C-alpha cells in the first residue's frame, strides 16, 4: 500500500476503494474527498472496514480505531479514536476538483472542461477515470450472433434481447470469435473483417473491453526556452522550398516544445518533414493517433527523406491496412512513422506530433511517457475535428477543450501560424477564414468560380440516428447531369447513413466529415442531411468545405452556414 497522494504528493497508506482507478490519497485530501462525495470506502494494507465479525459497516466516516484495529460506532472498544476526525482519515505518514472528476459519469461537457482546467496530476486521473468508464461500458451493449452470410463482404445479424444495440459505424470495432477485429456498416450489413476469414453463421461478437493503463508523464513536459538552438545542427545549404519554415525551424531549437496551428492545406506535412531537412542529423519520430495521419506524413517524407532511414512501425495485432513503402518495425531507423498506441520505449533528438486536435489527453501523456526527446512539436488545429467523445451526450465540447495542446493553442496561441491556404479556391478560403480564424487565413489561389451553394431542407429520415436526406441526393443528382466535370466528385456528408444511399444513387466515392481530414480532393459534393448541432458544429463545417482544391457543391439545411458561405447560389 506504498505510494503518493495524487492531489498533493504526501505519501500515504490510503487509497479510494469507490474510485474506478483507486487513486492514492493522503490522510488530509482522503478526508476531504469521503466528506464531500458519496465514496466512503478507503482501502489500505487491509481495507477500512469493522472488523468485528459479521459487520457490514465499510463507510470510512462510520469507523474508529480500537488500538491497531478498525471497527464500528456499535462495536467499537471504550477507548477509540474517529477515523474521520479533524479534516484527517488516520493511515501513515500524516479538492473541490478532484470530488467532481472522481464522481461524475462523463456524458456532460463541463466533465471534459474540467479534465483540462485542473492540475496537471488531475489531468492525468481525469484522462486515466474516463478511459476506464469509456471501456467497462463496452460491457452495456448486446452480443451479435451471425444469421446468414450473403457474400464475402455481407452478412445479417442477430441481436441480444434485453440489451441495448451499439452504433454500428466504422468507429466501434467488435473484436469477433478467436478470429480478430471486425467492423460493420448498413437488412443488408457490410462487414469488415480486418482478419480475412469465411464467417461462419451462428459465430458471435463481442466489444473491446481493453485495459487502461495507469498515467505516469504530464500532457505537456514543462516549458524550457533555450537562448540557442539545442541539441540539433541545422543546414546553411537549406532548400528555397523549405526557406519559408526557417525562423520557425529555429523556434523548435529554442524550445522544449512548440505548438503550430496549420489551418487546412496551409502547409502541415512540409513544415514537418522540413524540420528534418532542417536539421539533417537529428533522429525525428513522426507520430499521430491515426493510421491515416502516420501514413499522410510517411508520403510526404518518401518524397523528401531518403527511404533506407525510414521506418514504419506497424503493431504485430495489426488491425487495418497502412503504409507499405517504408521497411517495417526497425525501431532504430533515423525517421520512425508510428500511431501513438504502438510507440516504442525509445528517445529522439526531435518528436513531431501532428493531427494535435484528435489527440486526447490520455495520448498526450502516452507520447510523453514512451518517447524522451530533446524537442517536442505539436502540429494540428483546434478548429478542425477532435477525437470522438464515446460517453459525451449533454453539451458541446469546445476546442480549448480538446487537450492541453488545443487549449494552449486556442489561449495564448500557438507560437507558429501557417496563415496561407494553398489548396482551396478563395471563396471557401474567404469563408472558413471568418468562421474559425478571425480571418488571420488567407487565400493563395484565385477565386475558382466553383463553389455553389444551394439551400434545401428536403425530407429527413433516419437509420437508428445516423441520419439520410434523399431528396437532396436527388438534387445532387439533378446537378451531376446539367454539370458532368463534377463525376470525378468526391460525395461528403457528416452522416454514414447519408453517404450510403448517396454510393448507390449517386456512384461517387463516398466520405463522413470526419474521416474526410487530412485528406484533399478537386471536387467535393456536400450535403449537409440535417440542421443539428452535429452537422452545423463549426469545425466539422470548417473540415467538410476546405477538402476542396477546385469546386465544392453545399446542399445546406441551416439558414446560419448557409448564409455564411461565399459561394455562387444555386437555384432550384
Ligand atoms: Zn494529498
Ligand atoms: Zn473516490
Ligand atoms: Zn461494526
Amino acid at each position: 500500500a506504498v505510494g503518493a497522494c495524487v492531489l498533493c504528493n504526501s505519501q500515504t497508506s490510503l487509497r479510494c476503494g469507490a474510485c474506478i482507478r483507486r487513486p492514492f490519497l493522503c490522510c488530509k485530501c482522503c478526508y476531504d474527498h469521503v466528506i464531500s462525495t458519496s465514496h466512503k470506502l478507503v482501502l489500505s494494507v487491509n481495507p477500512y472496514v469493522c472488523n468485528a465479525p459479521g459487520c457490514d459497516v465499510t463507510d470510512v466516516t462510520q469507523l474508529y480505531l480500537g488500538g491497531m484495529s478498525y471497527y464500528c460506532k456499535s462495536h467499537k472498544p471504550p477507548i477509540s479514536f474517529p477515523l474521520c476526525a479533524n479534516g484527517q482519515v488516520f493511515g501513515l505518514y500524516k479538492v473541490t476538483d478532484f470530488n467532481a472528476i472522481a464522481t461524475c459519469d462523463w456524458t456532460n461537457a463541463g466533465d471534459y472542461i474540467l479534465a483540462n482546467t485542473c492540475t496537471e496530476r488531475l489531468k492525468l486521473f481525469a484522462a486515466e477515470t474516463l478511459k476506464a468508464t469509456e471501456e467497462t461500458f463496452k460491457l452495456s451493449y448486446g452480443i451479435a450472433t451471425v444469421r446468414e452470410v450473403l457474400s464475402d463482404r455481407e452478412l445479417h445479424l442477430s441481436w441480444e434481447v434485453g440489451k441495448p444495440r451499439p452504433p454500428l459505424n466504422r468507429n466501434y470495432v467488435f473484436t469477433g470469435y478467436q478470429i480478430g477485429e471486425y467492423t460493420f456498416e448498413k437488412d443488408a450489413v457490410v462487414y469488415r473483417g480486418t482478419t480475412t476469414y469465411k464467417l461462419n453463421v451462428g459465430d458471435y461478437f463481442v466489444l473491446t473491453s481493453h485495459t487502461v493503463m495507469p498515467l505516469s508523464a504530464p500532457t505537456l513536459v514543462p516549458q524550457e526556452h533555450y537562448v540557442r538552438i539545442t541539441g540539433l545542427y541545422p543546414t546553411l545549404n537549406i532548400s528555397d522550398e523549405f526557406s519559408s519554415n526557417v525562423a520557425n525551424y529555429q523556434k523548435v531549437g529554442m524550445q522544449k516544445y512548440s505548438t503550430l496551428q496549420g489551418p487546412p492545406g496551409t502547409g502541415k506535412s512540409h513544415f514537418a518533414i522540413g524540420l528534418a531537412l532542417y536539421y539533417p542529423s537529428a533522429r525525428i519520430v513522426y507520430t499521430a493517433c491515426s493510421h491515416a495521419a502516420v501514413d499522410a506524413l510517411c508520403e510526404k517524407a518518401l518524397k523528401y527523406l531518403p527511404i533506407d532511414k525510414c521506418s514504419r512501425i506497424i503493431p504485430a495485432r495489426a488491425r487495418v491496412e497502412c503504409f507499405d513503402k517504408f521497411k517495417v518495425n526497425s525501431t532504430l531507423e533515423q525517421y520512425v512513422f508510428c500511431t501513438v498506441n504502438a510507440l516504442p520505449e525509445t528517445t529522439a533528438d526531435i518528436v513531431v506530433f501532428d493531427e494535435i486536435s484528435m489527440a486526447t489527453n490520455y495520448d498526450l501523456s502516452v507520447v510523453n511517457a514512451r518517447l524522451r526527446a530533446k524537442h517536442y512539436v505539436y502540429i494540428g488545429d483546434p478548429a478542425q475535428l477532435p477525437a470522438p467523445r464515446t460517453l459525451l451526450t449533454k453539451g458541446t465540447l469546445e476546442p480549448e477543450y480538446f487537450n492541453s495542446v488545443c487549449r494552449l493553442m486556442k489561449t495564448i496561441g500557438p507560437d507558429m501560424f501557417l496563415g496561407t491556404c494553398r489548396r482551396c479556391p478563395a471563396e471557401i478560403v474567404d469563408t472558413v477564414s471568418a468562421l474559425v480564424y478571425d480571418n488571420k487565413l488567407k487565400a493563395h489561389k484565385d477565386k475558382s468560380a466553383q463553389c455553389f451553394k444551394m439551400f434545401y431542407k428536403g425530407v429527413i429520415t433516419h437509420d437508428v440516428s445516423s441520419a439520410i436526406n434523399r431528396p437532396q441526393i436527388g438534387v445532387v443528382r439533378e446537378f451531376l447531369t446539367r454539370n458532368p466535370a463534377w463525376r470525378k466528385a468526391v460525395f461528403i456528408s457528416p452522416y454514414n447513413s447519408q453517404n450510403a444511399v448517396a454510393s448507390k444513387i449517386l456512384g461517387l466515392p463516398t466520405q463522413t466529415v470526419d474521416s474526410s481530414q487530412g485528406s484533399e480532393y478537386d471536387y467535393v459534393i456536400f450535403t449537409q442531411t440535417t440542421e443539428t448541432a452535429h452537422s452545423c458544429n463549426v469545425n466539422r463545417f470548417n473540415v467538410a468545405i476546405t477538402r476542396a482544391k477546385v469546386g465544392i457543391l453545399c446542399i445546406m439545411s441551416d439558414r446560419d452556414l448557409y448564409d455564411k458561405l461565399q459561394f455562387t447560389s444555386l437555384e432550384i
